[PDB]
């Protein structure tokens, strides 16, 4: 098998590296990532200018300020010459990709991507801040990949999977999940500038003291991969008679 | 009636002082946008930094370096005191936000993000590149929106409305749409650098050339307004079955 | 006569299109500017990626994403054909640069980068914040280069102009000024995050307070228009034998 | 002796870590650094929002999204209370900062800043692109600040030094030298993009072919340590008088 590897962190992150390094056994890891992380900016696919792609090593390539979604069209287009790979992977992300804040993730868009290639996808991100476990949460990602291969991905589906920052001998198991709504409480602080003008700054307070359980965030918090099948079509298809009073 | 409106071009941006014009016949329009063009980086929830917010006149206030995400969330819980207006409003965007690209929008995440607050949104982009007739377009807009007020949307759903460049009366009529694939063939163009190193243009081919009727690249290419109802939720609940074998 | 007339805030920016318009009288003006405003972000000349340039209309052109050195730099090797323009002219900036933040300043690199390439050169900049009369300033900056080609540019030098926000009739004259120190008191103000950590602000007080007569900042202060000669070459050659010890 | 260090690739950079441990046997080290790499980007001092500022550890300090002209203010006016230190000290930097292109340093800014406040500065970059040696370059930097601690730096001057890529033993000595042009021919290649419009590489061909003994160049090129005493203040006095035809 042959796998096309991205992330949004950046190609020499410690994240992607382990996962590389474990995938290794399965089959043939390409990696196409950026050469800086992105997770703060822009991740659409770039039609508008021309990107720089560097080999680094065999079956290793950046692209300079490419976003995932560039990595993984360059990497299907140029590198793998439009043979689909058997999986696209995009991770292991340095933090998590939870709830409601899928949408803007870099991570989870790589393997949308892929999904819209018609290739098989998936997302990795751990559920950490502070000294990651990659390698130990790599071995479950090669636990999922294997068991994938062998299964697959049902239709207009690709997962999202948070890993928790454990060793791997200490996860408690691996636990479908929907995505939550956002595990905490907003609250806004108001400040005064030096010149007397107003400034605020958005808090998020009391993470995780209400999680449901079914959800990622409880998965994750409580010691479970969480694996959340997302659709790749958007629509509404069931309330679309609900709207059609738009059209009279 | 009361109106959250925000955008991600830029609160001095033709579209979004359009909509804002056209919509006070309906009720308080309140606005919250960015102070520049955001089209093209990041539009995460902002909260690791504080935000300033100046006011520009009564009920139009500006955040510096705000997302529409964040626009949204502080014209919720400080411009309006936590009390939800009737809707929360995004656009008009300058350009579409159509298809696969949806998910990369901040005109569309301004819509979600109100959404995911409780309260009814709409996402509206002019499907047009040059000389776009945002008074025009803000006709239909207003349209929809009085019409919404009385009727409403339905569950688990956000409005995707993306309008033709063409003069109010020339609107064919609005269609409810699926979100479509990329109606464009993707090519990569190689080059060789000054210093003798490769590098690529993904070029967007064939535009709209295979337009699938139903879809809202397909009604708006043909002169009609196009809404799509979104999925909030992102799960696949359906197959969830199918992947059970992964918590074996 | 042929003028090169860049900026940093735009090829649509009021202050470029003022400024192009007044010259018209006296020659050629070919502009060549950044597509947005660069005035908050790097201004190095562009080495390592290539850069689009479009032609808005005869003589007029934008560098997308282009900094103001590499607008000097295309717009002398493929506009102009290697021909040296007689002047290269950058601005008028949308707000003052004065002092020590004229190292920082896109408008100034401009020209600095057209005396690097041998040809003489002028940044131009208003001294205001609100209600910019460009039209009025441009009456100014026309006046100083009809004498400067009258009379020309010592050496070794480009010239830092800043003109105080006033009616062309109201401004009281144009004086030779050296660069000022910052005409501001630093303060740093404390402030607790909602997470109990510190962040800072750094704020300027008193502006102007105590300017010296013979600087910059003075000159605008007090109604009159700065020139300000500038070295190209920043060594300090006097003192070299002083630090010949570091070669014992 | 007390030094404060900063730097523009970031407080966990190779270069600044160098520095600061070599610096120890000479003094206390404060960092105050960037938390991330700012070469390509803006470096003026932050008025306009707020700042950040984490402890990483005894004497070692970060600015979130801070320029090394932030650093430096932050670091003099709260971390040492506005007691000057001996010296500001800015590097090693991940690259050169030779000729013309010191203006866009921000390395050499944050030893500009320094100086603005009243405290003897020195800028430090490596010359070289991959495998830099920086511990190697951290003993000669040592050495000169050793010489200037007991000799001092003369009027209105800091000083910019590069060393080259070379282990210590290696270096032939120090040079002081003059700030050269630049050591390379420009030279435009055009090019059209998929969709028929042109775009242009500028490349740098020929670099130190036609280096000048004396110069910041030809020193590193030829295995030296080059110290240049750069000018803080810019004004070109000697030649007032032959612009004051602008005052008639
Ligand atoms: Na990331
Ligand atoms: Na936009
Ligand atoms: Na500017
Ligand atoms: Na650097």
């Amino acid at each position: 098998p042959t796998f096309l590897l991205v992330n949004d962190d950046g190609y020499f992150s410690p994240g992607i590296n382990a996962l590389r390094e474990a995938l290794k056994s399965l089959g043939r890891v390409v990696v196409v990532a950026p050469d800086r992380n992105l997770s703060g900016v822009g991740h659409s696919l770039t039609f508008t200018e021309p990107l720089k792609m560097r080999k680094i090593d065999t079956d290793f390539y950046t692209v300079i300020d490419g976003t995932p979604a560039d990595c993984v069209h360059l990497g299907y287009r140029v590198i793998l010459e439009e043979k689909k790979p058997d999986l696209v992977l995009s991770g292991i992300n340095e933090g998590p990709n939870l709830g409601e804040d899928i949408t803007y993730s870099g991570t989870v868009s790589g393997a949308m991507e892929g999904r819209i290639l018609g290739i098989p996808s998936i997302a990795f991100s751990a559920f950490g801040r502070e000294n990651i476990m990659f390698e130990e949460i790599a071995k479950v990602c090669v636990d999922i990949v294997k068991k994938v291969l062998n299964e697959g991905i049902p239709e207009d589906t690709y997962l999202n999977v948070n890993i928790p920052n454990l060793r791997y001998e200490e996860i408690k198991g691996i636990k479908v999940t929907r995505q939550g709504k956002r595990a905490y409480k907003e609250r806004v602080f108001k400040y005064i500038d030096p010149y007397g003008k107003p400034f605020y700054w958005i808090a998020a307070e009391e993470f995780g003291w209400h999680a449901e359980e079914g959800t990622d965030y409880w998965a994750v918090l409580n010691g479970y991969v969480s694996v959340t099948p997302l659709h790749l079509d958007l629509t509404n298809y069931k309330v679309m008679k609900s709207i059609k009073y738009l059209e009279d």
